[PDB]
C-alpha cells in the first residue's frame, strides 16, 4: 500500500506559507450578500486556494526538485475538482473549467511576452492581466451565485491589483516580465538601445544585478513612467471604489468588510 | 482577443509523433464485447490519449521550454476533463478523479525512488507499477462499461507491458529508473559496492556514459538477472493469455482482435 | 626593444588560410577596363584584404583567444590605413572613412537583429545587406577609379552572393542569423509558435543540435521559403549579367575575366 | 535608411561617465606655452578621449555585450581618424598611426605576460608601460607641436601615473596583472611556491577570492614590495618635478595649471 | 638536482595553522605517568601531527591544487613511516600499519554514507566513529607504552570529542554528513520527506543555502534532537571523568594537566 | 563490525585491468642471475604492483569519485608497507622509504611544471624522468640485492621507457604534459607564439580539440622533433643493449628472457 506522503509535501508546504488573504476577505464578504451555508463557502475557499497553489507552482522546487513540483500540481488539480464534485449546483464543472481555462491562456501569453524579448501594448497587456488575473476571480463570483453584474468591478479589481503590486515592486525586474512602467519606458525613452540591451543581457545571463537594476529604474525614472502608473493606479482605486457602490445600491445592504479590505490595500 | 494557439503548441507536437496504438487497440477490442456508439467511444480515445500526453509531458520541453510544458499539462488536464463532461453515465467524474490520483501516487513513488536512490523491493515494485501503469486501464475498463472481473487482467497486462519494456530497452540506465532486472543485480552480486557507485556517479554528473552503460551491463549479466527477468516475461505472457481465456468463455465470443494486438508483442 | 609578433600572430594566421578570391577577381578584371601601375594594384589588394580580415575577426579567437584578437583587430585598421596612406589620390581617406562607417553600420544593425530576437523586413534586410556586403564592393570600386555609374552593378552582385551564399549554407541556423529563407518562412507558416520558441531555445541554449536543425529546415521546407529563395537568386543572377553588360558597352571593351568569375559562381 | 544608433550607445556609454581630466589637464596646460586656436584645441582633445576610450574598450561590454562592444571600437578608431583629418598639419596621419601602433604593441605584450604566466623584469615593464602609457602622452605632444625635447618628461609622468595607480590598487590583483609589487615579490620571497600557485588558481578559477587577495598582499608585505614600490614611486615623483623645470627654463615661462594637476596627483 | 620544495608547500602550510593541541595535551600528560626521553615523545608527537594532518589533506587544495595534495598527501605518509622509524621499540610497525588501516576504514565509510544518501544507525555511526576516531588515539597509546586497560578511555574520550566537536559546529551541514542529530531527527520526525528532499538537493546543487539550513535546523529542533544530543553529550563527559579516575587510582597519581585539557572542554 | 570492502574497490578494480608486464618481466628475469626463493619474489613482485597503482591513482576515479580513491591510494600505501614489512632484510625499510621519496618528487615537478606553463629545458626534463620513473626500478632491484652496479642500467632503461612512450603517443597532448618532442620543438619553431597560445588555450578550456591537435602534431612535425625523438629512442636502445651486455659478461650468464622482454619492445 503506497500512500500520498510525497506527492503531497509541496502541497502542504506552500499551503502553510502566511498570505495576505484577500480573495478569502472577499469571499467572507460577499456572502453577506447573498446567504449561503457554511459547508458551500468552505468548499468554495477550498477550491480558489487549490487553484491559487497551483498557479504558484524558498521556493517549492528549489526543496523537492522540478518533477516532484509538476506532479503536486497535477495532484492539485485532482483535489480542487474532486472538492467541487460536491457542489450542489449542476453548472459548476463548466465555470470552473472554462475559467481555468481563461487563467490558462492569459498565463501562456504573460510567459511567451517575456521569453520572446518582445514587447506587449498597454491594450494587449491589460486584457491579458484581465484574464490570467480575474478569472481566479470572476470564477470565485459565478460559483457563488450559482450555489446585477459583476463583470466590471471584477476586471477593475484585477488591474487595480496587478499594478499596485507593480508599483510595490519597483517603487519601494530580474524576472524580466513586462510591467506597465517597463511597457512606458519602452516607448516614451531616449536610450531606447541601452534598456533592450539591458533585457537582452538580463535573459542571456540568467538574471540581472544590482548596478543594472539601478540603472534601469534610473532610466524608467528619467522617463516619468513611475508617474504615470501612479496616475494609473488612482484612476483604477477611484473605478473600484465608485464601482463598487453601484453594486452596493442594487442589493440594499452595505458590505462593512469589502471596503476594509480595499481600505488595507489603500495606494 | 488572445487564442489557444502559444498554450496548445506543445500539445499538438506530441499528439502528431507516431506512436504503437496499444491502448487504441484495447479500446477497439473491448467494444466489441460490449457495444457502444462511436461517439463514446471516440470520447474515451481522446480522453485516454489526453491522459497518457499529460503524464508524457526531440523532447517538448526542449523545443517549447519548461514553464510553456507545464502550462500545457495543465491545459491537457483541463481538456480531459472537458472531453469526460459530454459523457452519459453520472459517475465518470468519480472513475477519472480516483484514477488519476492513483496514477500520480504511483508516478510520486517512481521519481521518488530514483531521486532519493532507494532501491525498492521487487514486491514494492511491482505494486508501484501496477498503480502507475495500470490506472490508466482500467481507466478505459470502467469508463467504458460505466457507458465479470478486470482486475486481473489489468494486473498481467501492465506488468508484462512495463517489464517487456525493460527488457526491449536493456537487452537490445541514463536515467537512473530502477527496473527490475537493476533491483535483482543489486541483491545477488558480487560487485555491489561498484554497481551503488556507478548509479551514483551517474546521479552526480547528470548522465552515464558509453563505457559506464558497458559496465553496467556486464554487472548485471555475471549476477543472471538477464535471464531472470526473460523467465518472469515469459511467466507473465502466459499468464496475460490464460487470463483472457476466462473472460473470453463468460461473454460467449472471442476477441480477434486484442488476440492479434497480443501477438503484435509476443515476447 | 619589444617587437609585433604577438599581435601579428592572429593577422598572420588567417592571411594563409586558402579563399576564393572574387573580390581579387573583380580588382583583376577592372583594371583591364581602366589601367593602372601594378604598385596601385597591389595597395589597393591589400588594404581590401586587411579590411575583410578585420571584417572576419579552427577561429582565430579560439586559439589565440578573445582580447589578442581585438588588439589585432585593432592592428589591422592601422596597418590598413597606413597602406592607404601611400596612394597618391588626395581624397582616398574620406572614400575609405566613410565606406567603413557603412560597413560598421550594417555589421551592427545585422548584430542587433539576431541578438535582439526580432525579425527584419525584406526590405530591411536588403538594405543592411545593401551596406554591409556593398561597402567593401564600392570602396574597392572608388579607390580604383580615384587612382560611367557603377552603383546598380555593386548592389546586384553584393545581394547575389550574399543570397548564394545562404543557399549554398541551407540547402546543401546555428549562429541565429536571419537570412532570407528564414525570413519568408517567419511570416508564411503555420508552425508559427514551433519556428519561434526553436529560436528562443536556439539563442537560450546557445546552439542547435541536429534534431533541431532538421526541424527547423523541415518547416522552411513546407512553407516553400527555399523555392522563392531560388527564383530570387535566378533573378538576381539575370539581374546582374544584364547589369554587367550595360559597363560593358560603354567602354567599348569586354571584361573575359569578371565573366569568367561569374560564371565560376553560376547558381 | 540605417542610423548610427546602436553602433555609438556602447561609445555614447562610457565617453559620459565622469573621470580625472589629467590629459585634459595636459592640453590646457601646454597651450600656454606654444598658442593654438580652439578649434584645434577641442579636435586634439576630441581625437585624444577616442583613442584612450578604444584602448578602454558597470562594464559596457557587460550592458551591450561582446560583439558590439568591438564593433563600436572600430566605430571610434573610425571616427577618431575622421576627427584628425580636419588638422591643418600634414604630418598628423603619420604620427598618429605610429604613436596607435606602439601602443597597441604594448598592449599585445602586457596581455601576453599574463595569459602566459610568465613575470617580466623590471626593465622589460618598464619598457612595456612606456609604450603603452606614453605612446597617447607623445602622440598628444607630437600633434599638439606640429600644429625643446619632451621624451624624458613623458616617460617620467608615464611611469609616475603607472606605478602611482598601482599603489593607489594595492595599499588601499584579481585581473592577474603583473605590476611593480608583484613583479619585486616574486623574486625576493621565501614563499615563491605558494606564490605561483596562488597565480595558477586565480587563472585557473578565473578570478581570486578574498581570503586569497589578504593572503597574497601579506606574503607582499613580508618581502617588503610594498616599501620597495613606494620608493619607487617618491624617486619618480622628484624626477618629474625635476624634468618640468628643465622645461619651464627654456620656454622663458611658467605652467601654473600642470603644476597644479601635478600636485593634485601628490604622492 | 630537484628538491622537496614543491611536495612540501602544502605540508609546511598546513602545519602552521594554529590548532588546539588536545592530541599534544595527551602527550604531554601521559608520559607523566610513565616516564620517557625527550627524544621519544618528540617523535610521537611528529607522527601523530604527520597522521593527522594527511587525514585533513583557505583550504590547501585551494592553494595548490588537487593533484599537488594527493602528492603531498603521499609524502606525508613518507614522512611519518621515515620518522616512526627512528624508534627503539620493534613492534611500532605493526601499531602503525594497524591502526592506520582502521582509521582508513572508518573514513571510507563515513565518505560511503554521505555519497550514497543512506543514513547509519546510531549504534553503526558509533562504530564507525570509535574507529575513525579513536585510532589516532589509541595509537598514540600504543606507541607510548610500547617505547592498565586503556580501550574504555579511549573510546569514551573520541565519542566525547566528535559528538562535542557536533553540537558546536550546530547549536552556534552543507558538507551532507550524517551527525548525530541528523540521524535522531531522520528517524522522530513528522516531516521527514521535506528532510530527505533537503538532503537530495542539497547533493545535487553542491551545498546549501542560508534558508535551506535554517529550514533543517528548524526541523531539527521541533524533534527534539539537539536536546537529546546534549544529554547524550553530559552522559558521555560523565563517563569520561568516571574512566579517568579508575586510570589515575591505579597507578598511584593524579594528572594535573589532563584534567586540564578535559575542564578546557567542558560541555 | 565493519569490513574493508568500500575501501578495496578501486584497489581490486585497477588491479585487475590487463597490462603488459614489462616490470613483472624484469623481477622473472633478475632472480635467475641471483637464485631467490619463491616467497620473496611473490612479496616484491606485491609490493611492485601496489606502488605502481598507487602512483596511478574507465578511471577509477570516474566511477568510484575523488574522495574515495584519495583513501584507497592512502590504503595502498598501507598494504604495502604491510607486505614489506614480511621481508627478512634488516634495511628494506630505508629502501622503500628513500626511493619512493625520490619517485614522490619527481612526480611533484612533473606536475608542476605542466602546471605552471614553464618549459624545462631538456636535460632538467630528463633528471625528472629519470627520478620519477627509475625510482621504482632501482627500488625493485635494490630489494632484490638485499634478499656489480644496476644504475646505468636502471638509467637507460627508464629513459628508453618513457621517450619510447611518448614517440608512440605522438607518432601514432589532451593532458600537457610537455613531453620531449613538445620541448624540443618549443625551441627550434617559427610559430612559438602560435604553439605557446595553443598551449595556453588548452589549459584554460580544460583539453584540446581534434583540430588543435592536427595543428600542434603539424607544428611539431615542421619543425623535424619527430625525427630528433626518434634518433633519440634508437640512441637509447643501443645504450640500453649494449649496458645489458656489460653485466652479462659480469655474471658469467645470460638473460634469455630479459632480452626476449627487450625485443617486445623494439623500436
Amino acid at each position: 500500500v503506497l500512500g500520498d506522503e510525497i506527492v503531497s509535501a509541496p502541497i502542504k508546504y506552500l499551503e502553510s506559507l502566511p498570505s495576505k488573504g484577500f480573495r478569502e476577505a472577499i469571499i467572507d464578504g460577499m456572502n453577506g450578500w447573498l446567504n449561503l451555508p457554511a459547508r458551500s463557502v468552505s468548499i468554495i475557499k477550498d477550491v480558489v486556494k487549490h487553484i491559487h497553489t497551483a498557479s504558484l507552482l524558498p521556493s517549492a522546487h528549489i526543496i523537492f526538485g522540478v518533477s516532484q513540483t509538476v506532479n503536486s500540481t497535477s495532484y492539485l488539480w485532482t483535489l480542487a475538482i474532486d472538492r467541487l464534485s460536491e457542489l450542489s449546483s449542476p453548472k459548476s464543472l463548466r465555470i470552473f473549467i472554462d475559467e481555468v481555462r481563461k487563467m490558462q491562456i492569459g498565463q501562456s501569453f504573460d510567459l511567451h511576452w517575456t521569453a520572446a524579448l518582445q514587447c506587449p501594448s498597454e491594450e494587449e497587456y491589460l486584457s491579458m492581466i484581465d484574464m490570467k488575473t480575474g478569472g481566479l476571480f470572476h470564477l470565485l463570483i459565478r460559483l457563488m451565485i450559482a450555489e446585477m453584474d459583476f463583470s466590471g468591478l471584477v476586471s477593475m479589481t484585477g488591474r487595480y491589483f496587478q499594478i499596485r503590486d507593480d508599483l510595490s515592486n519597483l517603487t519601494s525586474l530580474d524576472e524580466g516580465k513586462y510591467s506597465l512602467p517597463l511597457i512606458h519606458a519602452l516607448k516614451h525613452t531616449k536610450n531606447k538601445v541601452q534598456l533592450e540591451s539591458l533585457l537582452i543581457q538580463r535573459k542571456t545571463q540568467g538574471g540581472m544585478t544590482l548596478e543594472m537594476k539601478r540603472l534601469a529604474i534610473q532610466i524608467m525614472k528619467e522617463a516619468g513612467s513611475l508617474e504615470h502608473t501612479r496616475k494609473v493606479v488612482l484612476e483604477l482605486q477611484d473605478a473600484v471604489h465608485r464601482e463598487l457602490a453601484k453594486l452596493e445600491e442594487a442589493f440594499g445592504q452595505e458590505n462593512y468588510v469589502i471596503q476594509l479590505a480595499l481600505e488595507r490595500l489603500r495606494i
